[PDB]
């Protein structure tokens, strides 16, 4: 139930490009351990792409795609892998998982993280349908995706920094788990409009309060994204550029029609 | 400039007990790598104990204490190490670093984390004195302390969970670094009373706003502590006990006279 907007369309495409570049790494994997980690990450990523598009995951078709990527020739170049990827996904009836744009940049990875955040918010708000158990399983998978992020591009500094602060995101996913658990035991979730209301609601001695900010992960990922960009100037020991600009929640909500 | 209260007194003692138990591990270290990690952690811990007590770190005396612990007999039992520790610290004029209580529990580690949080808040509010550079260095050390936490007691589940969410704490330390950097470049820090005000202040497109919650780390560590205890019921797949009780900011501020 995510609003259709130009930005969300870009997020979807970026997410598919990221997943495509991730499976392209399988044939070049330097170890069984890495192949396993990459294959699992890819399986989960495509699962969420299909959940939104097909309102279900094509566990079978996705597995066939991943199996194909694992066995693809390592001598093959990216252009050839692209071509064979398009043919394979067409054959597997996964045309909706094909990227339209192939320009890979940091925006691609950020877009991917923001896309997953919107999925989390949507799966929770519409939990009326699958089941609290299904959602809980999905959140566990989301934590694995965020605990493990493959940059594909090279940036050791980014990797080290993310290692240090990724817990900020994971912490909020756990807040959702707690809210769902409270609902299982009798207290329905009350959605609020601001992060401030959620913070105030959490400042109690009892567990009978169950307030959760609507669009929480969208806000959390936006805030995290701003933080990384605010901190890079400290990493470079420099004053931020005169035209450095941060994203505001009001602007972000408008862009995604939240 | 931390208020003297019964709770803070307990925090101080717990912090010293934690540090004592950490250096007791040196003589039993299974590798040079571990000895280095433990020695560095211990050096930083004692540095902050002395900073508060002696308004400076006894880099020399602390180094002598650590060197002593590294060379202590591995066959020695904890009671004997205690005795020799008391004699060594007396000799090194570090009597103020001697624990009064020796009962080690999870409370000991939590107290240690809350103590460091109060130190961070105090060093920042009174930055008028050392220098922005000194404080920045201290914060870097604090991040290392929180990125690395030795439980001493055994709890693999705790370790794994902390690994996943410690970024929530580190994220807020980086927020302080950003605030100090903004001050270096011309914008003084404006302290606010609530986390909600800090959140609202951060929701801007410019970098000219520099609002920081007073007692931020005290609030962050309290919130984190509540979160870990809220989540353990999910880990155990059980409803929280009927008498489970959480800490509130109002109660916490009163206990520490913040
Ligand atoms: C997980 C991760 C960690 C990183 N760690 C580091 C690091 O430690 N150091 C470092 O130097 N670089 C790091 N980077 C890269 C850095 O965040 C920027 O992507 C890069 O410097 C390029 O900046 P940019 O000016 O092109 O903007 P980008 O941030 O790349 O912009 C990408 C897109 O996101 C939009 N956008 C900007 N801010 C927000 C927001 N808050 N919420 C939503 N959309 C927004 C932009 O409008 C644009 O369309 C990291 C990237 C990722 C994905
Ligand atoms: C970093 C860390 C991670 C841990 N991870 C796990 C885990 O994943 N799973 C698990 O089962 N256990 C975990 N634990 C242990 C758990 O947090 C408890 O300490 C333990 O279960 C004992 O609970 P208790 O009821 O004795 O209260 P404790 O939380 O141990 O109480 C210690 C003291 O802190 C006070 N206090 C309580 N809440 C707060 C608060 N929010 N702020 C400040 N003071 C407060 C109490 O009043 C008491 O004096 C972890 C401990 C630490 C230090």
């Amino acid at each position: 139930g995510i609003p259709l907007t130009p930005l969300f369309s870009r997020y979807k495409d970026s997410y598919l490009l990221y997943s495509f570049r991730l499976i392209d790494l399988l044939r070049a994997s330097k170890s069984t351990h890495l192949t396993k980690l990459l294959s699992s990450q890819a399986t989960y990523l495509y699962h969420f792409a299909c959940l939104m598009k097909y309102k279900d995951i094509q566990k079978y078709e996705v597995q066939q795609l991943i199996e194909w990527a694992i066995n693809a020739s390592p001598d093959m170049d990216l252009q050839q892998f692209r071509i064979e990827f398009m043919d394979k996904t067409t054959e597997l009836n996964l045309r909706s998982c094909q990227p339209k744009s192939f320009t890979y940049t940091f925006t691609t990875i950020w877009d991917t993280m923001h896309f997953l955040s919107l999925i989390i918010d949507d799966m929770v708000y519409t939990r009326d349908k699958s089941s609290l158990d299904f959602v809980m399983q999905q959140l566990k998978t989301m934590k694995v995706l965020f605990y493990n992020v493959f940059f594909i591009l090279q940036c050791a500094m980014c990797r080290d920094h993310y290692m240090n602060v990724k817990g900020f995101i994971i912490y909020h996913i756990e807040l959702i788990e707690i809210a769902l658990d409270k609902e299982k035991y009798g207290t329905d979730i009350t959605f609020v409009d601001s992060y401030q209301q959620e913070t105030a609601g959490a400042d109690v001695a009892v567990v009978s309060n169950n307030m959760l900010m609507k669009n929480l992960m969208a806000y959390v990922s936006m805030t995290f994204h701003n933080h990384i960009n605010d901190y890079k100037w400290i990493q470079r020991n420099k004053k931020p550029p005169a035209h450095y600009e941060r994203m505001t929640w009001g602007e972000y909500k408008k862009l995604l029609n939240l």
